[PDB]
């Protein structure tokens, strides 16, 4: 279990919103929205509502979004896995939802851990994740391709979802 040395999203394990151990090789194949989601942020109805509305134009096209709730930007996220899964509901959410976890830090998941040290996850000054709602464009392959920061809509990743689908 060396994070540093995986070469796709595929070689790892994330416990689903039920917990589930969703083993994520089962993505191989389609796009992915990786994000990091909040229930009390600013931004928090804008990138639900945009979160939904991507995914059910593009679903058919293999569009698949991983929403992963986190804490650690603010406490914006103070809800348990039941109630985050019920929040989410409210939104019509048909995309996968996971547990809440740690995206920086030395408990972050090692999915985390290595998805802000690839070339295109990296960030400017500093690769931490800086706030909620983060987002990693992953290609079929499981290599990161892109990465949004928190003020960037959903709306604008949807320009770069042709070249990958």
């Amino acid at each position: 279990d060396d994070w540093r040395c995986a070469r796709s999203m595929h070689e790892f394990s994330l416990k689903d919103i039920d917990g589930h151990m969703v083993n994520l090789d089962k993505y191989r194949g389609f796009v992915v929205i990786l994000t990091n989601v909040a229930s009390q942020c600013g931004k928090t109805e804008v990138n639900y509502t945009q979160l939904v509305d991507l995914h059910a134009r593009y679903a058919e096209c293999g569009l698949r979004i991983l929403a992963v709730p986190c804490n650690q930007f603010g406490k914006q996220e103070p809800g348990s896995n039941e109630e985050i899964k019920e929040f989410a509901a409210g939104y019509n959410v048909k995309f996968d939802m996971f547990s809440k976890a740690c995206v920086n830090g030395d408990d972050a998941h090692p999915l985390f851990k290595w998805m802000k040290i690839q070339p295109k996850g990296k960030g400017i000054l500093g690769n931490a994740i800086k706030w909620n709602f983060t987002k990693f464009l992953i290609d079929k392959n499981g290599c990161v391709v892109k990465r949004y920061g928190p003020m960037e809509e959903p709306l604008v990743i949807e320009k770069d979802l042709p070249h990958y689908f």
